[PDB]
């Protein structure tokens, strides 16, 4: 159903790629070391890694992170008491000029769901946007957080141009997913959070560099339920992105979905921007 294509590092205007991004929902920190995923890491050795649902706080980050070859410097973000639960990192072979944590707003930092690093020609934020929850428990919660989300957006790329990836529990459109015509009430495929979504791109401006390339390329997914052993029939949804600021579209190489790395119930995807 789907073979990611060669990964493609020189810009339309042919300068090659400077930065290589990686993302990745680990679905727990001791699981993904457990099944090799650091093994994969290591041959992707990208210039950033950012992580999400590391499931960890840092006072427990398993010593293979601190060993993991190139990225030495560092960020990490979980809830602060409640283990077993969301938690992001952001590892980069460069110092960022400044971290922080979180989105300015006090009922949606206590999650441990975004870091944002600031270097000189951009800012990168990765984001475990939160899961509407079974019976969509959680949708009115969700609601509040994209629109808390798109305005803190908004603020940043006012300054800078933005990278922003992760894991942001939206399928955007049917074909993001295998099964849309099943999911339209469920978590992850419902108007309220699309919308959200559609909104976001509108208004910050973002690109989806991944759809930006491949327009009408059907069946690429990011993320397989264990349920039903669905990866192994690509029964899949497309919850990881790059989006981009439209100014950085030049500087756009390649956006990769590496549909066989395994560790996890996603597997990871990787940007190549020319800066
Ligand atoms: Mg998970």
């Amino acid at each position: 159903l789907y073979e990611d294509p060669p990964d493609q590092k020189t810009s339309p205007s042919g300068k090659p790629a400077t930065l290589k991004i990686c993302s990745w929902n680990v679905d727990g920190l001791r699981a993904w070391i457990k099944k090799k995923g650091l093994d994969w890491v290591k041959e992707e050795a990208p210039d950033i890694l950012c992580l999400q649902e590391t499931k960890c706080s840092e006072n427990k980050l398993p010593a293979e992170l601190q060993e993991l070859p190139g990225l030495s410097h560092q960020y990490w973000s979980a809830p602060s008491d409640k283990e077993g639960y969301s938690g992001v990192g952001l590892l980069s072979r460069q110092c960022p000029l400044k971290v922080s944590y979180g989105i300015g707003d006090e009922e949606h930092d206590q999650e441990g769901r975004v870091i944002v690093a600031e270097f000189d020609s951009f800012v990168l934020v990765t984001a475990y946007v939160p899961n509407a929850g079974r019976g969509l428990v959680r949708l009115e919660y969700r609601q509040r957080w994209d629109e808390a989300f798109r305005k803190f957006l908004k603020g940043l790329a006012s300054r800078k141009p933005l990278v922003l990836c992760g894991d942001l529990n939206v399928a955007h459109e049917e074909i993001d997913l295998r099964n849309p015509k099943g999911n339209k009430k469920n978590a992850g495929f419902t108007p309220q959070e699309r919308q959200g979504f559609g909104e976001l791109l509108q208004a910050v401006p973002l690109a989806d560099s991944f759809r930006h390339l491949y327009p009408n390329t059907p069946y690429a997914y990011t993320f397989w339920t264990y349920m039903m052993n669905a990866r192994s029939k690509n029964v899949g949804w497309r919850l990881d992105y790059f989006l981009l600021s439209h100014s950085l579209l030049p500087a756009l190489c390649d956006s990769k979905i590496r549909s066989k790395a395994l560790g996890s119930d996603h597997c990871p995807i990787t940007l190549y921007l020319a800066l």
